[PDB]
């Protein structure tokens, strides 16, 4: 199957085979381990259109993830640690802050961290420049909760670049994937930040790979999803980058505009 496709199959799937599981919350799921779709990137942005996706949103949480915030307030459960510190809206050591300097000793979020941890995403840009062959172009993430973090927890998502023909490919493998939800804004998140990548490192985007391990659906989804799937994909939009940027730090909001965009309605999901 292809384009959206791939993911109308895969909710269906999910609802015929899906067995039921339940989750840390304790609520159910319909389950299936393992699975895969690909979105050409190529001169197309894989922006679901069977429902609309808050793509202002997607934008401007993937700014906020590159600048490696941890000030919740910047941006607009069983993650908790601390006061006043709550109060002020420090979420800690997490998200971005992980992207960009993992692994460093922890202050305050208006603290300065330069040169502090590892920047993987400036070490992801920085090989696909030294060497576009190389199979470890690999950056991760995880979940705030996991965040012990002596533990050696393992991440929740990864993510692969990969170069040929002057081509930036990436494959994101998800520990689990909220089908309703999470999973159309993750493909256009990381197809995004595929974008941008590709954008200062001056290649063309290529695919976009999306892995599962746990793809779910959230038993109160399943009656919107089963009235989403008896809609018909329309041609995905393009995105276009305004100026010519030449650090990941240096990307705004405005740098981006999404063109040819008609999804079907919004579909809200609990
Ligand atoms: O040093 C480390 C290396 C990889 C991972 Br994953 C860790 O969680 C960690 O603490």
């Amino acid at each position: 199957p292809h384009g959206e496709l791939q993911y109308l199959g895969q909710i269906q799937h999910i609802l015929r085979c899906g067995v039921r599981k339940d989750d840390r919350t304790g609520t159910g799921t319909l389950s299936v381990f393992g699975m895969q779709a690909r979105y050409s990137l190529r001169d197309e942005f894989p922006l679901l259109t069977t429902k609309r996706v808050f793509w202002k949103g997607v934008l401007e949480e993937l700014l906020w993830f590159i600048k490696g915030s941890t000030n919740a307030k910047e941006l607009s459960f069983l993650d908790s640690l601390g006061f006043s510190t709550r109060e002020e809206g420090d979420l800690g050591p997490v998200y971005g802050f992980q992207w960009r300097h993992f692994g460093a000793e922890y202050r305050d979020m208006e603290s300065d961290y330069s040169g502090q941890g590892v920047d993987q995403l400036q070490r992801v840009i920085d090989t696909i420049k030294t060497n576009p062959d190389d199979r470890r172009i690999i950056m991760c993430a995880w979940n705030p909760r996991d965040l012990p973090l002596k533990a050696l927890p393992p991440c929740h998502a990864l993510c692969q670049f990969y170069v040929v023909n002057s081509e930036l490919s990436c494959q994101l493998y998800q520990r689990s994937g909220d089908m309703g939800l999470g999973v159309p804004f993750n493909i256009a998140s990381y197809a995004l930040l595929t974008y941008m990548i590709a954008h200062i490192t001056g290649l063309k985007p290529g695919d976009f790979i999306h892995t599962l391990g746990d793809a779910h659906i959230y038993l109160n989804h399943i009656e919107p999803l089963k009235i989403q799937l008896q809609r018909e994909p329309r041609p995905f939009p393009k995105l276009r980058i305004l100026r010519k940027v030449e650090k990941i730090d240096d990307f705004k909001a405005e740098d981006f505009q999404i063109e040819g965009y008609n999804p079907h309605p919004t579909i809200k999901m609990e």
